[PDB]
């Protein structure tokens, strides 16, 4: 008989997708509300990358591509993870997916049998649990503390390991805290995976938005259990392009390529060519990477000051582009504080779903003129 | 502990993906083998559509888009299904997905609880069962006969309806038979869905490659149970673009939008703008549609003749671009016949996986010069 399934019936809505829609419509019915919501640059994808997407169209590069992605993008990927991430993978252990989202979604479906446990460390990015659950798994969450700077303590984690525990999700830089996990913690979590036999998913998609610290890929350590998950969506202002990449054990890679086929067949072919240009033309991308990074650092400092100038508490991020801001003042909860703040003319994402209660998540990847126009409304409301 | 899941472990490989790879490498180890394998035009996506993808890049239209797709492409979609398909949907009941594949894959995950039954009519396109199974459902297949011209008989179907039966998959035009189901059969199958309360998935992606007959969208009939699934991949030579669309009950649409988000977030933003141009600039697309259709009809007739001239039996398709060709002569099975034929210098897809035993599936969407270079090898082998 008819009716929706119960796995798509049990999923919780995106807090981000929900807040955006809202913001938008008001921008439509009069309303000019500065929106510090979504995690996407304001910068437009570099010209050297665009030129190549035109060059792709021009050469009629519009046919189907392997479910695992074109052999070229695939090869440059084996040098990115290599040259940059220090990892040592051959192209067969590489895979192009439809965003960072696909590489995780395919990843969880290929290693999660119903009832398997996956340890997420809170606060976490809104999706991880929903993906881990849509696959049949169960969310075992380890807390990470503001007093500890949100960097995880491998003992609270080791403690969480059951015989069901199949995977552990680490994210450095971190959404929504901005925390950059230091080599040793990362190297520690890796050995837990090796010691208790489980996969370590490592979502290093903000590896480049690293203001202070060094970026360590845990995969260098546990190459047989680690599953690195990157993406060309943050580093190159390519959020609308929907290109992601990942790597790890050959074994689990082809399995992700299988789910890749039944679902999307393979990602855009024009977009894979453009992405290749971002990975191979170094001189031009490095120039852009650095350029963007500084505008982000500047915005961070500008925000973090003004926040502190109103006495609004928030932890200092060393990566990505989010600042978790305690709303204790504006209102009791994260919810109402957001409804208060939206009136003031500022769209923020409540940290209820990130397991960041009390706080609200704001993004400084937007204009400078805007962090300011927002910072002024906070004043009144404050 | 480690290891792959059992849902990605139980899936059978793509016969098409497998044959292609093969063909390629040989073209890639000396070998010039005419390949009538994949279902994709040789024509390159129209200029009016490409111009707009450049116009999109030019205006920096490269940010994230709603999981359900940009509101514009979404609105033109409510007029396509309306104006063209006679359906009556508002944009909320429209959805943009990553190809026709995604719209089905999201569709089966949103309405399939484990053990639910889905009736596929054989011969069917290679994926349907694989998707229906990856979701937990079970494949209950109704046969369609070459003597009946592959068009289904609603009684063998009515007969197959159990209390588990959740969905029924119809495909007109048909891959791999080319059969265009007549208004009344389609209108009948719809009433079974209404009578026994179940969803009718209708994969009308070749609606435009209709040489002889009229195209009926069953959704006009059972608007509450029908789930129309189209795609801009065949009509506009946009296979590499990966854009698909669908519509039906608001209820099931947002559920598909949910799975859409956790998996890909949303499709390419450049590509959604280009697609919009294909749907709104009529004068220019109709011109292309007709233009392509005739080159396809010509190739069909050219194939169907030469096939018959060698006494090779095959049914006459009135749609899409495949011809199911009985290999009884070349060899006993479909498998070996293909291995025989590959020697002759011709890549064909064995009909073992389409439930089209004895036959082999060949595509005439390729060059004319090629159907002929293939037709000559058949001779010798024959
Ligand atoms: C922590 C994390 N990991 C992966 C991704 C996915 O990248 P894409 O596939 O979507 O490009 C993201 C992405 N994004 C942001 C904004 C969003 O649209 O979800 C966020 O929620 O901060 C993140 O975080
Ligand atoms: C019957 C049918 N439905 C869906 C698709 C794929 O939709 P898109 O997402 O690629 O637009 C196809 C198309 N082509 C192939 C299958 C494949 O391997 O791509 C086929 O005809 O062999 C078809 O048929």
């Amino acid at each position: 008989m008819r009716g929706l399934s119960r796995r798509v019936q049990a999923m919780k809505p995106d807090a981000v997708v929900a807040v955006n829609a809202k913001a938008l419509e008001l921008r439509r019915q009069g309303v000019d509300l500065v929106a510090l919501t979504a995690g996407e640059p304001d910068f437009d994808t570099p010209e050297h990358v665009k030129e190549a997407a035109r060059r792709a169209l021009a050469q009629g590069k519009t046919k189907y591509a392997p479910p695992a992605g074109i052999p070229e993008l695939r090869e440059a990927l084996a040098e990115k993870f290599r040259r940059e991430n220090g990892l040592s993978v051959t192209p067969e252990e590489t895979i192009v997916t439809v965003g960072g989202s696909q590489a995780l979604f395919n990843l969880f479906q290929a290693i999660l049998d119903p009832g398997d446990e996956v340890i997420v460390l809170s606060p976490y990015w809104v999706s991880y649990p929903e993906m881990v659950r849509f696959a049949g798994g169960v969310v075992v969450e380890v807390e990470t503390l503001p007093e500890e700077g949100f960097v995880p303590d491998p003992e609270r984690v080791r403690r969480a390991i059951t015989p069901r525990t199949k995977a552990l999700v680490v994210n450095s830089p971190n959404n929504p805290t901005g925390a950059v996990y230091p080599k040793e913690v990362l190297e520690a979590l890796a050995r837990l995976a090796v010691e208790h036999d489980f996969y370590l998913v490592s979502d290093e998609i903000y590896e480049h938005l690293l203001y202070e610290g060094e970026h360590f890929s845990p995969g260098r350590v546990a190459p047989e259990h680690t599953l690195t998950v990157n993406g060309a969506a943050k580093a190159f202002a390519m959020t609308g392009w929907r290109i992601g990449y990942a790597c790890g054990p050959k074994e689990v890679i082809k399995a992700m390529a299988s789910v890749s086929r039944q679902s999307t067949t393979s990602p855009d072919t024009i977009a894979q060519w453009a992405t290749l240009e971002a990975l191979t033309n170094q001189e031009a991308s490095r120039a852009f990477v650095e350029m963007a990074r500084e505008a982000y650092r500047r915005r961070r400092d500008l925000l973090l000051e003004g926040l502190t100038a109103l006495g609004l508490k928030a932890v200092r991020p060393s990566g990505a582009f989010y600042v978790l801001m305690d709303t204790s003042p504006i209102a009791p909860d994260e919810v109402r504080a957001a409804e208060r703040l939206l009136e003031a003319g500022v769209a923020v994402v409540p940290g209820t779903d990130f397991a960041a209660f009390g706080h609200v998540r704001l993004s400084y990847a937007t204009s400078e003129e805007n962090l300011r126009k927002a910072l002024e409304r906070f004043a009144r409301v404050l």
